């Protein structure tokens, strides 16, 4: 499938977490390193989605409704990738992977947790690289904003990333003909998982401990 090799060719390159080496370890360090790192990821993240066929034609409201609903998603989905060769570690950043404690002294367990279920379904469906840019394409596209302009265009943008899921699935994995639906249902707990990771950080924000960059406040406030 083009739409596929096309998504394959535009991932961006690996970013470093590069936590401070003079700082103490604190929850606060953790978490001001995680949302700094995501700061600079939502920019590679915009950029990438004016690869998605269609995406650059929607209105920049569109775009950035879509976009202000998946982050998230798309974030999660990363680390969830990056973290599938690891055993209870997830990999946020090749300087930056996170066992057990980390997750308890930066009040992350439950969420990492949640996020390493995700790693352990895509583990045993041994989710493709191929598979996983598309599924961030179609996060992107089925982000259910409440504020889209042009229904039908996200609409049609929806369906052309699916059937590019279906079509590499087709030629691909002829052994499972329901390998493209098991995609789709793990879509449900990645949403799931965002939604909590948002109301989680937002909360952090309202404390007003951890110092946060322009773009990832942007996000977070939409
Ligand atoms: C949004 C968050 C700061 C992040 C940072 C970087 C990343 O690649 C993916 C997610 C995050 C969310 C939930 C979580 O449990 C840890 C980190
Ligand atoms: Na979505």
């Amino acid at each position: 499938n083009k739409i596929v090799s096309h998504l394959l060719v535009a991932e961006p390159e690996k970013i470093y977490a590069m936590p401070d080496p003079t700082v103490p370890d604190s929850d606060i360090k953790a978490l001001t390193t995680l949302c700094d790192l995501a700061d600079r990821e939502l920019v590679v993240i915009i950029g990438w989605a004016k690869h998605i066929p269609g995406f650059s034609t929607l209105s920049l409201a569109d775009q950035m409704s879509l976009l202000q609903s998946a982050w998230m998603e798309i974030l999660i989905l990363g680390v969830v990738y990056r973290s599938l060769s690891f055993e209870d570690e997830l990999v946020y950043a090749d300087d930056y992977i996170m066992d057990e404690d980390q997750s308890k002294l930066a009040g992350l367990l439950d969420l990492n947790n949640a996020i390493l279920q995700l790693v352990k379904k895509y583990k045993s469906m041994k989710l493709e690289k191929e598979e996983f840019v598309t599924l961030k394409a179609i996060a992107l596209a089925n982000s259910d904003s409440m504020h889209i302009e042009d229904v039908e265009a996200v609409q049609k943008l929806q369906d052309v990333l699916h059937e590019a899921l279906q079509d590499y699935e087709a030629g691909q994995h002829m052994e499972d003909p329901r390998r493209a639906g098991k995609m789709l249902m793990t879509l449900p707990l990645l949403r799931q998982t965002s939604t909590k990771a948002v109301q989680h950080f937002y909360n952090i924000k309202l404390e007003g401990k951890v110092p946060m960059h322009k773009l990832f406040l942007e996000m977070l406030e939409a």
